[PDB]
DNA sequence: CGCCCTGGAGAATCCCGGTGCCGAGGCCGCTCAATTGGTCGTAGACAGCTCTAGCACCGCTTAAACGCACGTACGCGCTGTCCCCCGCGTTTTAACCGCCAAGGGGATTACTCCCTAGTCTCCAGGCACGTGTCAGATATATACATCCTGTGCA
């Protein structure tokens, strides 16, 4: 993940990113820094709580 | 034939932004032991006087300190050996959350009696002190006890 995040910030290396549900719990501090346009949730019956 | 010195390579570090996050401090409400004064009685500093071991000293009387000479043997330097834990990759488990919500007992706060001991008081007696007495260690008569000497002998 560090190797994925070293081409991350300054330029645009991707038009979309694929991140698992549970990884945003640990990496929430890193993912909250970058601005985003669309964040979509699959099978929302998880987050329902 | 194989080793210091150089050069290429790699990665670990330092430092400078860049944005989200939370408790340090400020602000208020409040509220209780510090502050001020008076009363009261009480131990500490000031002599006072005394008395007693520390101080400085002098001179026998040994007795450790010292200087040195020898020495020998273990601390140390060097060398060969080998093996054991570090570095790294691959396997395996501990712990967090999600589900899906309930109580539970133990220190806290507040209240409530109740009785053990501080304080005061007087009566008595007991252990620090002075003296009696024996234990141990000390210094000296003493009855033989071992050389020395007249001394008489064969």
């Amino acid at each position: 993940r560090k190797e994925k995040r070293k081409g991350w910030n300054k330029p645009d290396a991707f038009h979309v990113c694929i991140v698992s549900y549970q990884l945003v719990v640990q990496d929430q501090h890193s993912f909250k820094r970058k601005r985003w346009q669309y964040m979509v949730l699959d099978e929302a019956h998880n987050i329902k709580n």
